[PDB]
């Protein structure tokens, strides 16, 4: 199934008419991320490049845009639902749901099988070199080609206890090495810190690209602490994943990976990395910092294997769809944990994925007897402490009127309800993100700071209940009038299809 | 022509299939203005009713959403540039350039005719009752039937040296009385302050609906206190506007207002007035308070008199398109002549017009030599200490990369370039705008504070220059590959029309 293999995943885009094959040569020198890019602003058709100049040996074909919007408004989010064996009109709220099913389930373990397609071919570390391989460069002022944007590292802690699924971007340094971000408190940070407090070795690692759709999600998503990610993808998909050992090392890969990287995640050296063109959309050129380095010893593959790559900056692609949507997933769950009374949460694109809005069941919030002071300071400091809200720089509470997967309607409650400076409670000692550029670019500490929880609850919605009705057709006026009018719409001479 | 008179403007939304005329009844009972809201909630074309429910001896036809939007791209603002003489396709640029061209012209003051078309019909004060017309209920919580929400309001200071014109809203309160918003720091309520300080009598008044168009743009406009807005209008118009006498009192109004009525505002007596719903996109229903009361005298209009009508609320309708976008480019001339290197200033509707973006000349700000604290501070004390800057609680400084008539760039220069908290001042020392729900219904001072500059220029922006390229199609690949990519886009499978 689609949602369990890759290549099957490509299939199921063809069929739903969401792919465009292009078959003449393109270069991976900035053209197909041009058309990538363009995709992704535009909402088209993703692009698959069957024909990559400079494609050696079966390495390798490009799928963009694999998780980015469709035009029409009734399958907006058809490429995450195919990800996750969902209908491709599902909801976000769907789509956040399903990805937030198996946090109260048992894990489902993978299962060890002793081939797959990824083994189909294989290079040595005498056979392959990195820079010769149709690496794109995807920006034209990157510091690199980065072949890693939408492929899973895969690190295990020294005491085998815990095995991570996570996306982080990567470049090509040389012929057997790349670079990358491994940057706190993101769990291959926690596990390479591990590995060099033990101080013995280099951290096995693997980078599987093309893995299972439903294995990238989770990849994306801020599953806590300890969690090993196989075990939650069992679970959401009612299926154990069968995984394949490694050649050079004892980690496992998805056995339909596309292509598997085998190797090492230093503890002791760097290299120059970056810059890179980024979720928040910008690239800051000649900006090159030290990062950590991989060594590839090994590489295998599918026949005829696709590379899938993010095309990422300004609106709309996975940076947006998944980082956003799914830290906003693993908020909501954590706010209701801690006994907060938020029924919904979306990272708003207009905000460009850095404002969550919380939904709040309101009739909970009066029983609490509370003020926005207080409110605000709790959800704050349980969000802003926890790595969950890592991301997330802006929360604004609203009332249950509002549908937080909208945007306008997120922007008016926010433009309307919540006072500059006395509805908000800003928080500087907490972590921040430094890809922000008000963070890493800006006047402050990148790393710390530049966070506001914003109070878009009305006071009432505190005390005796919400006491206005909406200047709106829907508020205001009867249901017999909106009906009538509606009815009489065309014959008037007005205009008005839901599918398209 | 349509600039100067009504009548032609709405046979020239006519001839642009800009209208639908409905010729069957319609009731003024929510009817008429349920229609008029899904037309602004969808930007259909107006709406002209032209057999009202209860209409009694030519009075009224009502046209609804007069100053609303367009659906296509290519004319959005046709409405508008029809106000003005200005071609359909006029951009915001264009419209908000002609509405400040008088302001460094000589006025052109009106012209005296003998009569016009607003004379053709007469109602004394025996013959007319407000509670017997086809008076909308605009709103189905609305406390009285809206009467004015697009006519001009006509006051003269009592030296006879200024004489305003501008939109505020009244409802009817008996068979000759209105009441209605007369607050601070608006042009009618200084105004009135001079007559009430003067103790004689009460304040000779005229309220017009469907003026000039070029006229009711400017009385929507915050032109300069002590500036008569006719000779403003005849300025930017290059013509002198035609005006007739009053019957009962000694103002003039345009001669070819499709109704007028003649009386007093009184400088002693309130009546209840509101609630309302409002631009910001509200109703508190049961929210009553006094307000300014009008005494009707005398009624004139045209044979088959049309009232304009704005059935405010949600966006987008003439309180976002003319309150929001008129008084941005008045704050933009006003920071131009106090030296601050704004070119270009827009209310985005986004904000529900309680934001103006204000684009900088950063050549000219970095030979400023200063720094964010700094400018934010001057920029703030400017615009929130004048009455141009009243209705408006946040401003959002952008550098010349961002179209400011954009909203999706200016959420995300916003979002991305604005720290919050360090990088935005708050003011609290400045007059409010109560109509906001987080002021009149918020947890602080109605009248005061609120307010706050968000300063998403960039660090270098004040400096050596920008120092970042966005990371999207336009800027992040060169020139001859992005046509190269355009001109192949069809032929390699996926999507494209300007007017659609
Ligand atoms: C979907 C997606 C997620 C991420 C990234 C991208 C995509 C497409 C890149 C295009 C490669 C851009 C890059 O900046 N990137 C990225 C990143 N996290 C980082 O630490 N470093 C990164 O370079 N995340 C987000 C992380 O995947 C999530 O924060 C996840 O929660 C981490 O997993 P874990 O640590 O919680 O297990
Ligand atoms: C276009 C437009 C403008 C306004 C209004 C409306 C429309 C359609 C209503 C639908 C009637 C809603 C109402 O709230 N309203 C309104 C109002 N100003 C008020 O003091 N009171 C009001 O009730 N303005 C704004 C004013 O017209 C401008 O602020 C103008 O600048 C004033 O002129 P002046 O005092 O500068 O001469
Ligand atoms: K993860
Ligand atoms: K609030
Ligand atoms: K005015
Ligand atoms: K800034
Ligand atoms: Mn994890
Ligand atoms: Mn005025």
């Amino acid at each position: 199934p689609a949602h369990l293999c890759f290549r099957s995943f490509v299939e199921a885009l063809k069929v739903d008419n969401d792919l465009v094959e292009i078959n003449t040569p393109i270069d991976p020198n900035l053209e197909a991320a041009a058309i990538c890019r363009r995709v992704c602003e535009t909402n088209d058709k993703a692009p698959l490049f069957n024909n990559l100049i400079g494609m050696k040996n079966g390495l390798f074909r490009i799928l963009g845009a694999p998780g980015s919007l469709r035009k029409s408004s009734a399958d907006r989010y058809g490429r995450l639902a195919r990800h996750l064996a969902l209908p491709p009109t599902a909801s976000m709220r769907e789509i956040l749901d399903k990805m937030l099913s198996a946090s109260d389930m048992p894990p489902i373990p993978p299962t060890i099988v002793p081939t797959g397609p990824c083994k189909e071919n294989s290079l040595d570390d005498s056979e392959f070199d990195l820079t010769e391989l149709p690496v794109p460069l995807i920006h034209k002022s990157d510091g690199g080609k980065y072949i890693q944007t939408y492929g899973m590292h895969i690190v295990q802690s020294p005491d085998g206890t815990w095995t991570n699924w996570s996306i982080a971007r990567a470049m090509v340094h040389d012929k057997n090495h790349l670079t990358g971000l491994v940057i706190p408190p993101q769990h291959i940070w926690q596990i390479h810190q591990m590995w060099k407090k033990e101080g013995r070795s280099d951290v096995p690692w693997a980078l599987a690209f093309g893995v299972p759709p439903a294995a990238i999600m989770a990849s994306s998503m801020p599953i806590p602490d300890g969690v090993t990610e196989a075990g939650y993808v069992g679970a959401m998909t009612g299926s154990s994943l069968e995984l394949v050992k490694c050649d050079t090392n004892d980690l496992y890969v998805p056995a339909t990976s596309e292509i598997v990287l085998e190797g090492t995640l230093s503890i002791s050296e760097t290299g120059p990395e970056g810059p890179f063109g980024e979720m928040h959309g910008y690239i800051f050129p000649g900006d090159t910092h030290l990062g950590a380095k991989y060594k590839v010893n090994r590489i295998t593959y599918r026949n005829n294997a696709i590379m899938p790559m993010s095309c990422c900056g300004r609106l709309t692609d996975e940076t947006h769809t998944m980082i956003g949507s799914l830290a906003a997933a693993e908020i909501r769950k954590l706010c209701q944990q801690n006994d907060l009374p938020i029924t919904d949460a979306f990272a708003p694109f207009e905000s460009q994925v850095t404002w969550v809005a919380l939904r709040v069941d309101t009739e909970k919030l009066r029983a609490m007897k509370t003020t926005s002071e207080g409110f605000r300071k709790r959800v704050g400091d349980v969000v802003f402490n926890h790595k969950a809200g890592y991301t997330i720089h802006r929360l604004v509470l609203v009332g249950d009127d509002i549908d937080v997967y909208e945007g306008k309607d997120v922007l008016w409650a926010f433009s309307t309800r919540c006072r500059p400076g006395m509805d908000e409670t800003l928080f500087e000692d907490v972590r921040g993100f430094p890809l922000i550029p008000y963070m890493g670019h800006g006047n402050g500490p990148a790393h710390r700071g530049g966070k506001v929880v914003s109070d878009a609850l009305m006071p009432t919605e505190y005390t005796t209940g919400r006491n206005w009705e909406a200047a709106d057709f829907n508020q205001s006026y009867p249901e017999d009038l909106k009906q009538k009018v509606l009815d009489n719409w065309t014959k008037m001479g007005f205009s008005n299809h839901h599918h398209h």
